[PDB]
């Protein structure tokens, strides 16, 4: 079993869309030109677990152009774009992904990426979005000194890396790609500002203008989500546990309250926290009729979906990933993607341009970890650690995306560079800079 | 013992000081929390920071905490004379007036370095821009007499890192600008309100419909662009950092070079903390009655000397608003002689956001002073720059939520373990950018 | 394995019982580190004179958990009962007294295969640099070596030449330049083992003779001292004015080989350099002049020329060749120019070799334990930390009954070190 | 048993003294043992030793614990830079009689009735009771001093030897160290061998030096 996708006949359609996506990903395409001839990932055997979308297809073929062997699976049961998976599969890249996996199928798909490489069959690098692959490899398979690095995409996965580290259970160097400035401050923020509403609208065609929306969390994701809804004329309320994030939201003109303060009136609920049990059994029974409930954090357990399913009197699939529940009170709740990431589960995830930032960081992480396997710069012992990309490379990634937009950079004079204490070519900011 | 423009302005200052205190919940809460235990007893603070109504609340907070204090402004045009008068009337030594000469500015500063109790020297510095710090460390001897400095602004903190790296930092420095509750609030939201306030009090120009060039897209330029854009200006941004550049572009601003818009822009605002942004290359190309202003810490972002030397006419329209006639016949309106326009032409940032900044200053001074005999903040060659702990940054934010009616959700123990923090915080890892 | 005679295992086991009692330091590392096994995982390729002293080193490494494969780093330095004992114990050894140049080469290549896994070594332990040269220039081990520890001045000289040339890929710990090696082994070791080699070889009287010692480094200092201790009049040659002033200040004439070549009864070369005793010297020497080398390689003496141009050569006994020159006079060459202490005797005594080999154990531990700490990137040359230098010395005081004064806190503060040291600054020369 | 102790021990032994040595450093102590000296604690020999020589550069080496145990007419002296290696203040305060035998020789009578001879009141005995080091060895020392002054003074507006915060301690370059030795070989008739180009290459140095790497201990 070398690939498993919904329908291989979708491959041509995928390949048409891949042309458009490549044009929208100038940074990834430029890394292909800059690094392809020198093949920095020759010998790398990368098992990837990341939403199998058109964007991830451009990433995958970039890794392969740089020399890597790659086997791939999605990190969510509803995020695969079947035509993208098909396009990769038809090219001969092993991909085990389809939209609408069972949890059992999900695990089978992941397992498929950890065997079947050349010469011994074992991966030697992981590329992970959410930590599921990392955990399975480190806890359940064996690969115990065979892995030279992991690059982690998302906030929840990065939190899990730091928990693993602190528990003394990180045995491979980890590159924290989420917290590249060109990742967290663009993907998490601007990607969600576009993709949340796309998810909601494709699922429900609900009017946002005039509605009351409750956005749980005001990190980078909730900042973008709040911005998106407000832009269409929703009245957005925000919940938070961090007083700094809470004060930001208030200074931007959002009411900051508890879920319970708005639960009876809000038309739309969006969870963005990366935490569990945000929308619970205490809330669902108080919601107004046809309240839309969705999640954009990494895991569905932000919402008590199992509770809803067990306690609803009726459930109607309106269309795939749109379920309308009738509660005992007679009113309805619309749950999107069974509480899975709504932008990917109900729409297409973030657009290609912002994913080019994220994936340039992933490519640069993989190069950094692989090309340094034998230098001890990123140890695999019990001393294994989490690392960030150097600021110089973060700046490179941003600069790769300015041209498409027509944005022109001023050049510091030597006198100016001296005065602000940086090189003429950067980095331009101290390491603690928050942008 | 003090020197201010007019002591009869004291009563007016004290009226407005009531309003300001009420807008500064966090500072007033620090007064209540720390006042009885007098954590700054024995502290002798020389302050160099814009002598505004907001700074008056800071100063009296430091005094309520047990500090002796002597104060000067860190800009020749930023003093609010009724604020200075209210402080001076209470017997706090202040040497500050709006419209100082550079010579007077230096005399004011020097007055803060003498005249304390018993021996008469300061033992702590509180600076905004680094001018006091440089003067003390390079030009005085107060050598070994100073236990700390807390620094307010990006330009001053940059200079601290330069000194540190030159091996010329000999006192512990608290980087207050780079507290999250400072840089992401004062620099951003304070400028978002006070930039346009400055421009409007100076000129009454309509913002709507104009083309504005915002030079720099840091915390200050983000706020400034946001402000102009909210009133209907078409904002263009310049930057040297590709990350900042991409943020501006993703927010819907054109990112270009000064040269690309110099002929058409109605308003230029420099926000860089760098020099020679608006130059001799530019002024001769500007449209008639282009407004030129700076909100960065020092006026040398704009070549004002060149402007003055090369203009054919200069008319003071009203104080801090000068209209220059160039050889080409057209006019440039320069605000505050290129000094910080929010403070020079208006009142600076509003009290509420300054309460964040100045809570950080008070907690920084407490931290340095109470720890003087502990070795935690070494003086001498091993002197470093420090940030306030995240727990304190979060405390500052929390102090300001109630005024606004913002309510915080409380994590359950389960949730707290899951996100790898304590129920009471800190809630974010040290590298978090907010 | 490959040794001369495995039935000499019994005799070697008996001497190793005496060697063990003379090496308190190595036996004390065996007790301290054996329980925790800090070289577990370690796959040591070894290239160091296969003596009784190295046998106690090899068994320490294996007690510490390491797998080990060994070859001697000189053709005539092996002690055949030493190799026979290690070979019986199950340790793979390829070493006999009197290897040809072909055979010497084969033995080294044996140590780079036959580990577990596709078991290529992950560590090197070197004396002279030859193994380091072979692995780096000619083997494939490119991704596989975490370090090399280098025992001698000549081998270390190469490591610095490589680092300089941008060709050092594996981290190197300079063991020779530990104080407890260079100022002990090189010095006191040679002070006893040089005359041992000469006398076992020739039975010649030292007292009354004129001896030319060429070079006055740590080895030259020791040899001159030894010869002088027996009533030789020693003259010294040097290219370094500092070393020359030291020899002059100790009572020795410093001159050129040519100034004494016609009258010297004994020539010793200690330089680590080539062509010290050459075709221009040999025909000038007095009858039965004894010529030998105690430097790493034999090419301090032009032995090929000697062999090419002698009228007669006679083997008095193994490693003692008596040449008759064109002039009718004779030259007695020892060990064919090979290290004379190891070639004609047993090398340095155990007690001093315990200082050196402790350094080698703590160097291997340091390199290998930090093999996933990123402290020695796979590339620089390093020193053992002075703390461990002092430890080595401290381990050897007890056997001699030496007692160490303990610093008070006042005293340690006053001389600017911890009560338990390091006691000297990093540049101290002892 | 540093450089001073090494010399002092070699001198005493050279005249037929049995020399015992004290040390706090295991390396220096082992050097002393391997040169044939007993290494023991001052307490181990305080009652039997005829001569006590202080060479540590450390204070409180010979103390109130030692003085009252010393044999009759035990000679006590110091050659390290400061006299406080010996508790002379104590000796003076607790002795029952002091006689100047001659300048820089004080004979003290202890409460036990036995005598202590102290040299130069504990000051550097070589300079205090004699003329210090001979000229020839001081020529080495003082050549480095002249070279040092030239290095620092001539390069004063250079930044090679930074002022203030970043001031640091330096050694003379090894080339100059060699120069000084070379200047003293002639008087002694010491002849130096000249490396050939191949020899210098093989050893990895210049023909004219420096000949050793900077870590070399000679
Ligand atoms: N769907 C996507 O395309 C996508 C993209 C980026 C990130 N993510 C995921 O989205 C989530 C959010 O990421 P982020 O970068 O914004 O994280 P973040 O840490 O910046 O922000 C989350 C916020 O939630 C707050 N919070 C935690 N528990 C809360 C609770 N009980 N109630 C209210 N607020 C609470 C925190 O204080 C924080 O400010 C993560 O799970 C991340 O992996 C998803
Ligand atoms: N007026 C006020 O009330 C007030 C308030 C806060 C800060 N400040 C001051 O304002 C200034 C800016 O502070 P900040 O926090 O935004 O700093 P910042 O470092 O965050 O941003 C300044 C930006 O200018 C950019 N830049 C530098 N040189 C440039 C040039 N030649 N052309 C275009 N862009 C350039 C940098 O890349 C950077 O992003 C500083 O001088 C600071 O001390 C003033
Ligand atoms: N046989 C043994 O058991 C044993 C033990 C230790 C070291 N060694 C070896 O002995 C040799 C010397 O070691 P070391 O520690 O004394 O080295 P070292 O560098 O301290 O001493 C060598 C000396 O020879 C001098 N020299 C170089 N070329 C010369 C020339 N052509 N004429 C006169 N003098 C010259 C140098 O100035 C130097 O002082 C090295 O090859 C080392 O590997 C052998
Ligand atoms: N008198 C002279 O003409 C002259 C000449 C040279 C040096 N000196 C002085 O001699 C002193 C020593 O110089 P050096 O070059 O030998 O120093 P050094 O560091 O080489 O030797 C001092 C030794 O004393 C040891 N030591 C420290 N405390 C000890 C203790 N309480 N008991 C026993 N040993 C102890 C140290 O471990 C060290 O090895 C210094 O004060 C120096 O200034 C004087
Ligand atoms: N389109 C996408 N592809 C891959 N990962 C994503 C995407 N959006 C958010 N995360
Ligand atoms: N109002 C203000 N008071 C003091 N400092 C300031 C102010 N605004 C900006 N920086
Ligand atoms: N006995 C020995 N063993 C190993 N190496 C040595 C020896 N002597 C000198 N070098
Ligand atoms: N003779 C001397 N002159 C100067 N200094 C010395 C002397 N001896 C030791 N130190």
């Amino acid at each position: 079993s070398m690939y498993k996708v919904r329908d291989i006949s979708l491959a041509e359609w995928g390949r048409r869309e891949l042309e458009l996506a490549e044009n929208e990903m100038p940074g990834l395409m430029e890394l292909r030109r800059e690094y392809g001839p020198s093949k920095p990932l020759k010998g790398a055997k990368i098992a990837g677990c990341l939403h199998m979308t058109m964007q991830t297809a451009v990433l995958i073929e970039t890794l392969v152009e740089l020399g890597a062997e790659v086997r791939w699976a999605s990190c969510n049961i509803f995020s695969t774009q079947d035509h993208a998976a098909a396009a990769i599969a038809k090219r001969g890249i092993p991909v085990f992904a389809w939209k609408g996996e069972t949890e059992e199928e999900y695990m089978w798909c992941m397992k498929q990426t950890l065997k079947g490489f050349s010469g011994d069959g074992y991966p030697n690098m992981l590329l992970d979005d959410g930590g599921d692959l990392t955990n399975y490899v480190l806890d359940e398979c064996e690969l115990d000194g065979k892995i030279y690095g992991v690059s982690e995409e998302t906030t929840t996965g990065v939190k899990n890396l730091y928990k693993r580290l602190q528990r003394g259970k990180l045995t491979i160097p980890a590159m924290n790609v989420n917290d590249s400035v060109t990742k967290s401050k663009f993907d998490n923020l601007y990607g969600c500002r576009e993709s949340l509403v796309d998810g909601i609208k494709r699922a429900t065609d609900v009017m946002i203008a005039g509605k009351t929306a409750c956005v749980c969390g005001y990190g980078d994701v909730g900042k973008g989500c709040a911005a998106a809804l407000r832009g269409f004329g929703a009245r957005v309320v925000v919940t938070e546990v961090d007083p700094i994030n809470a004060l930001q939201a208030a200074m931007e003109g959002y009411q900051v309250l508890l879920v319970e303060d708005v639960v009876e009136e809000a038309h739309i609920f969006v969870t963005t926290t990366g935490n569990d049990d945000i929308i619970t059994s205490e809330h669902f029974p108080r919601m107004r009729d046809d309240a839309i409930v969705c999640n954009i954090g990494h895991f569905d357990t932000e919402i008590q979906v199992a509770w809803l399913k067990a306690n609803a009197k009726e459930r109607v699939e309106v269309k795939p990933q749109v379920d309308r529940y009738t509660m005992a009170n007679g009113r309805h709740i619309i749950l999107l993607a069974e509480g899975r990431l709504v932008n990917l589960g109900c729409a297409s995830g973030h657009p290609s341009f912002v994913m080019s930032n994220s994936f340039c960081n992933q490519v640069l992480a993989q190069i950094e970890l692989w090309t340094n396997r034998d230098t001890g710069k990123y140890p695999r012992g019990a001393k294994a650690q989490v690392y960030f990309l150097p600021k110089k490379l973060d700046e490179k990634v941003a600069a790769l995306h300015l041209g498409k937009l027509g944005a022109k950079l001023t050049k510091l004079t030597p006198k100016q560079a001296e005065y602000i204490n940086c090189p003429v070519d950067g980095p331009f900011k101290p390491d603690h800079y928050r942008y």
